[PDB]
């Protein structure tokens, strides 16, 4: 149907919106600390810490195959980034201190994303 098209287009420019929130909070981990997920090999306990490990590169993955349905979607999975690693590590290391510049640098783009999601639907 021509119905399902037009919502085909309109999941497609909600994705190429996503891209560009997702490009731009990552420009705020410079240091990469949360481009990939946390490796098992080398945290073998993470998983009895972490029940719902997420990382840049995994949020990249749904995003290029349509997989986040609306903007609170994606934001689930940006604060899962910033929560597991609050939790994870304690309140004097570099990882802790990364999430929380992440999570204040990134509110600024969240803010705006909502009102251009909402203002072009
Ligand atoms: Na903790």
């Amino acid at each position: 149907s021509m119905e399902q098209v037009a919502m085909e287009l309109r999941l497609t420019e909600l994705t190429r919106l996503l891209r560009s929130v997702l490009d731009q909070l990552q420009d705020k981990d410079p240091a990469r600390i949360f481009a990939q997920p946390v490796s098992l090999k080398e945290v073998p306990d993470y998983l009895d810490h972490i029940k719902h490990p997420m990382d840049f590169a995994t949020m990249r993955k749904r995003l290029e195959a349509q997989g986040y349905k609306n903007l609170h979607e994606f934001e689930e999975d940006f604060d899962l980034i910033i929560d597991n690693c609050m939790k994870y590590n304690a309140r004097d290391t570099v990882f802790y201190r990364a999430a929380v510049r992440l999570r204040d640098q990134g509110g600024v783009v969240l803010r705006q994303a909502r009102r251009e999601v909402d203002s072009i639907g």
